[PDB]
């Protein structure tokens, strides 16, 4: 009856020449986020990597992999700029990805604003794990995360991933019975 | 003055159990269309190679308009119909997909971890459906409005629909 | 200072005549609609082209890297039928797809017409240059480029392309803190 150990990438893209310190604020927020929605024992495994697409999928590829997370998040580097190019990693390293997260995260930010359809926040499976593109900020990462962690659970179920067992003190995940 | 028999193909990926899958799409298609209809229903193996002949066949040698699918669309490992269906699809239509996960997201969060899909082959339209009878009669009224004049651009059949149970329409011309 | 001059490129997609002598209604609706839009003095650099894929993806390709346009659109072409490949191309000669763009220009349709989600109308980035793939007539234009056109300066802004100055007036565009 013991809780299953989650195992949790979070990976930051950055060139780390912009922020300076604070270099850490978004992972931060991930973490607890992410600590308040599960009643599991948490893991974090926790990569900065520089935005040059092979690099983030080797650590993508390590997480998943070596690492056996059962979710990666990655923070940074989903608009339409040159150097943008977390989602072409995480395709990349994908077998099947996973359109309704994309859909659901930029819908969610276009509450907010118009400029959310510049995004390319995406999400997919690789064996066991699933990985998600989430924002950059705090506040976004936030929002996005409460809208998009109804749904994880249950695929992590079926994708053979570890069992979350959710803390609804934070937040609600529907499963499917039968 | 005869209306045209619309061909549909029936395609249920997956012996204990009544398909009532299969059964809710026929009982849905035939409230919809006052064609007279015919189905060509088959069983079919979660092995993508199997999937894109069943697809083939039905597209190609039965001449069907329109395909639908029903089962093996999640994020699960053997889910592989989305995959066969862009194998066999020249063009894809991203707004089926879109329009169908937004209906399921009424009633259940989990709705985005669906990857059904809809496509063209040749002057077929295959869409691929959920696995339940209900969650199949919400899918389709969501995206039947929309399907009869998919089928006279890619040059099928012409369609008429059954006004009482669904809305017709076709944009001016 | 000034103001940037903005490079727009326009592309109809048309196999020939089945317009008759209607053939240049889009391109003139997207000049007006783009001309109240913008503040900047406007180059356009249109063609016409016959609908297939090699000719639209090589004058994609020159506004873009020859007439250096900022934005570039298309009419027509995006649905369903077999000989509308303007999306196919579109997607060639990119970089980067949005498909928020493609999203939201379906659901803005869909208010009006249920046969929005057979469009395959999308958008994506090639160098300094936003491609975006618009309806074929002049009322859906507008009524397409009122729905997108908000998140087009800063998107212009992020892939380096010249700065949009909008005439706030006629419709609102998004620049984030």
């Amino acid at each position: 009856q013991g809780m299953q150990t989650i195992h949790i990438g979070v990976l930051s893209a950055s060139d780390r020449a912009s922020k300076g310190v604070y270099e850490d604020l978004s992972g931060k927020a991930i973490q607890e986020v992410l600590s308040e929605y599960l009643l599991n024992p948490l893991e974090f495994h926790y990569e900065i990597v520089a935005d040059e697409r092979d690099l983030i999928e080797k650590s993508l590829i390590k997480m998943c992999d070596e690492y056996q997370c059962d979710l990666v998040v990655t923070t940074g580097g989903t608009g339409p700029a040159l150097r943008d190019i977390t989602p072409e990693a995480t395709k990349k390293v994908c077998q099947k990805m996973l359109p309704g997260f994309g859909e659901l995260m930029r819908m969610t930010s276009l509450k907010y604003v118009p400029t959310a359809i510049l995004s390319r926040q995406s999400a997919g499976i690789r064996n066991k794990s699933l990985i998600i593109n989430l924002p950059g900020k705090p506040k976004s990462i936030r929002e996005c995360l409460e809208a998009v962690f109804p749904a994880i659970p249950y695929c992590v179920d079926l994708i053979l991933g570890n069992y979350m067992q959710v803390n609804e003190k934070n937040i609600q995940a529907f499963r499917p019975k039968q």
